[PDB]
């Protein structure tokens, strides 16, 4: 089924979705998140995708039905379901390519969902330029 590669087209749409996840960078990113980009000795690109894929998992399960991220507006609701569908999509498109179920992401200080979403985009733009071989 593969022809050229599974990193130019698939991962490409995964990067665009990455920037879309930074739309709610104010009320939903006020909580926190492990800093996987705080001390990365020498992990792999597929291991980094699964790690951030687990953190994103809990982000689309509870924060989608939590009131802390809801707010208090009729338009904020219709816009919320939009970020929940884009996030759950990247959940399988990020690690689905990695190939690693076990992903112990419980070793890091309490970073912020903001600085983490920024380092997520950057990491996808410089690391995605090394999938070919």
């Amino acid at each position: 089924e593969a022809e050229a590669h599974k990193c130019d087209i698939t991962l490409q749409e995964i990067i665009k979705t990455l920037n879309s996840l930074t739309e709610q960078k104010t009320l939903c990113t006020e909580l926190t998140v492990t800093d996987i980009f705080a001390a990365s000795k020498d992990t792999t690109e597929k291991e980094t995708f699964c790690r951030a894929a687990t953190v994103l998992r809990q982000f689309y399960s509870h924060h989608e039905k939590d009131t802390r991220c809801l707010g208090a507006t009729a338009q904020q609701f219709h816009r919320h379901k939009q970020l929940i569908r884009f996030l759950k999509r990247l959940d399988r498109n990020l690690w689905g390519l990695a190939g690693l179920n076990s992903c112990p992401v419980k070793e890091a200080d309490q970073s912020t969902l903001e600085n983490f979403l920024e380092r997520l985009k950057t990491i996808m733009r410089e690391k995605y330029s090394k999938c070919s071989s």
